[PDB]
């Protein structure tokens, strides 16, 4: 409980070094914090790639969702980590997982401006057609936040996706 909270401190905090510390110590690594994010939501969230990396080769809960529902891949789309969002896929994340919201990782992508994020997770499966619960899809919020690039990106996904 005692490694769990510190590991949780050293994989937001980016300290790679005590994070393998406390792993080589019996570290829960898919410990969780009081909003129910895991070492890998906090190193994914803040583009600490290695902590992600080390994380994931041990064993770490790859789609762990926390209290808002959002996963780690959630969070690289949000803040932009293109490295991040590829490994966490070839780990298994789940491409079309939906937060307390209903959002994708592909609606954080597209809302926050990260276009080549977009492309790959629309290369690996994301549902262009996604709806959060107020109706909105990807595009949408491209269209929203005047996400033109982004916004015809994802128009093409939907055309081939229509025919």
């Amino acid at each position: 409980s005692d490694l769990g909270k510190k590991l949780l401190e050293a994989a937001r905090a980016g300290q790679d070094d005590e994070v393998r510390i406390l792993m080589a110590n019996g570290a829960d690594v898919n410990a969780t914090d009081w909003v129910g994010m895991t070492p890998l939501h906090l190193a994914a969230w803040k583009g600490h790639l290695e902590i992600v990396e080390v994380l994931l080769k041990t064993g770490a809960d790859v789609n762990a969702h926390d209290v808002f529902g959002t996963t780690p891949l959630h969070l690289a789309a949000h803040r932009g980590h293109l490295e991040i969002v590829e490994v966490l896929l070839k780990a298994g994340a789940d491409v079309n997982a939906q937060d307390m919201v209903g959002k994708t990782p592909l609606h954080l992508a597209a809302y926050y401006g990260h276009l080549e994020i977009v492309e790959v997770l629309l290369k690996h499966g994301a549902d262009v057609n996604a709806q959060d619960k107020f109706g909105k899809t990807p595009f949408d919020l491209a269209i929203d936040n005047g996400n033109e690039d982004i916004a015809e990106v994802l128009q093409k996904a939907a055309k081939l996706n229509d025919y």
